[PDB]
């Protein structure tokens, strides 16, 4: 459930779910962002430091890859277990496979060459078709939730992190954000250098005392 | 047919289907079977007709080692790949249905993408795609050194642009009857194919040029 | 100066050196840092001058990741290598002098080839190896945020291809004195920087479009 | 010192050095030949077997590559020890590439960009040079050489096979390459299908009797 401390924090900062940090104070605000990129080189789970690894960053929202080879994989992996849970239409997909593959064992029968081959299946079939995240008409809230919706895919990440991001979405996308997240259960830090509307946050003042 | 000179040979010999050139004396050999592996730069070693043309370096397929000859290489495949798209290009009701079924299956996996929560987006399945899926590729159930010898033929005589297959001291693997199987497969498909050999391959018919340079008609009709 | 249009103005607005933008309204800012990643797609969202002449897409250097930012990027280290090679080009005493050093070198080292058991061989030593072995780069010393706008600033003025740089949603990592350092800073490099900020930054002279989407001139002289 | 046994010896044969192996048998000899190509599958050093991957295999002399990335990098490593060595030599280097930094560190300062850099050293010079083995003029004999010579660079190989090589040389250039595997003490296997002229070799006879 991940926690977070550092110098100016007398009491370490419980990150669960969905969290907005507010930090008043420029130069801490600006400073901790810095850390955040450098984590870690300076100074629940019992104790245990995250690995840099574990960790996502996000400032430049729209210029954020969310169609690299290990997400396309998941993403991939994850529609054919749709048709796993639909008998009916994987039959249908099989079905069709199997007569594209008929049609291809005989031209490969009338070639010159003594061929062989082994199947075309539903997973190589998605491959084909190219499918991957819309990401061109994007405005900063849609990418925003391509982002969250790609974290709940990665097992090795365990802390999200979206600097500034808030200058850019309302009231009601922050909230329907933080559904979202509240339901997939995996922690989410919006790193924010004034309150957010007047949603539930956490504020370390201008004084560095935390509301 | 294909035909070789060199310094020792008198006249060109004329490479026509299968042909043994066994060469006696080491040093001829050695600086025959360099010059095959430097061929066109060196001639000395003349290979030609094409009615009196040279050919080209690309047209000469060099096999030594027979197990170690790659036949479902990244190229092989390419062309197979795209000759057997070609086969549908030739074949407009084939070629259809094919298409037809791809864009049923792309409409069945469209309508889970929009099921699925992700803003999902996609191209095409295309005709290559789903040869190359289906990971065509030339079968290869030979174990043994004679038998794996048929299929790098079987690759000759699909390689349009290969005109002289040398096998270089194979001749050492392979029993007499082996020898004779596989100059008949050679014989069935038409291309030159030559043997070189650096002793007597048994008492096959076969070219000799011995150990004072004389160009002997081994077990060859008179 | 470059200029910038959207509906919401009712005229051209001219950025030149630094500019402050400042946007009030949420979704009109949201909207304008998307069309600007869009650009020229959108349009809506209109950058010219060139007089007259629409920016191309590729003039136009957005930075909202300034820690992200990789300065020394394989592309850019092929152009700043490609120069100094040029700027050798350009002084053939010098381009001379190095050649010969390459060439005394290459001549030591040959001789330890030659010693060496093996038959080596080898091509040249040339001046854009010795550059690139050197591994020049450009100088990267900056901690914070602040220190590395400069160089940030300092690769756009290198980059002859940008014509407008624009740091989005980036006050909030500046104090007001660093801000005037930056702007300082790139006064003296002449192209034209944005600002583009969705709340005030400071009281810095800065264009506002506030709620009521009217232009106002905040620290701006009358 | 690795020794060779399979199902027609009854013990298995030392292999040190420079060891010629001849089997009569063409059956046997092509057998073999597959077995090693097929190492391992079908069925000193205290009772350890060999990795595949300690084994090189030639029979194609001429197409085997001696300029892959690992074997330019021991001849790059080895000639840079050869100016170590030399230290009057690895000098004249040093204060030439160091003539040749400075021209180039005016021009970083010249150029508009605040420029750093590192060194430029022998190894990166060596590297740059290109240096590598000529093949192309070979000979048989030269190619089976510099096989040689690269297989004493590669600790990780410990039985170099020469299938089938003998018909392209003559008895002094066998000779010449026997001597320098005996002063180099690495394991080399010529596995011949008839008597390498009269040389010391172990002949399996066409009755299967070792000589
Ligand atoms: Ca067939
Ligand atoms: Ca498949
Ligand atoms: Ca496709
Ligand atoms: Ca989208
Ligand atoms: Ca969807
Ligand atoms: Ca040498
Ligand atoms: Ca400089
Ligand atoms: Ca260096
Ligand atoms: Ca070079
Ligand atoms: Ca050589």
């Amino acid at each position: 459930m991940v926690k977070i401390n550092f110098p100016i924090l007398d009491e370490p900062l419980v990150l669960s779910n969905a969290t907005i940090l507010t930090i008043e104070d420029v130069s801490v605000y600006s400073s901790l962002v810095k850390h955040f990129y450098q984590y870690d080189v300076d100074e629940d789970d019992k104790q245990k430091s995250l690995k840099a690894t574990e960790l996502m960053l996000v400032t430049d929202i729209l210029g954020y890859d969310v169609n690299s080879a290990p997400i396309l994989k998941l993403i991939h992996g994850d529609l054919e277990n749709q048709f796993n849970e639909k008998p009916e239409v994987k039959s249908m997909v099989e079905k069709l496979a199997a007569t594209i593959t008929e049609l291809i064992a005989f031209e490969c029968l009338e070639n010159e060459l003594d061929l062989e081959y082994d199947e075309i299946t539903i997973l190589e079939l998605i491959k084909a078709l190219g499918v991957k995240i819309e990401t061109q008409s994007d405005t900063i809230f849609e990418k925003c939730f391509e982002i969250i919706q790609v974290y709940h895919y990665l097992t090795k990440k365990n802390l999200l992190v979206f600097v500034n991001s808030g200058a850019y979405l309302t009231k009601d996308e922050v909230i329907k954000l933080c559904e979202y997240i509240n339901l997939m259960q995996k922690s989410v830090l919006f790193l924010e250098p004034r309150r957010l509307y007047d949603l539930p946050q956490y504020v370390i003042d201008k004084d560095y005392f935390l509301i």
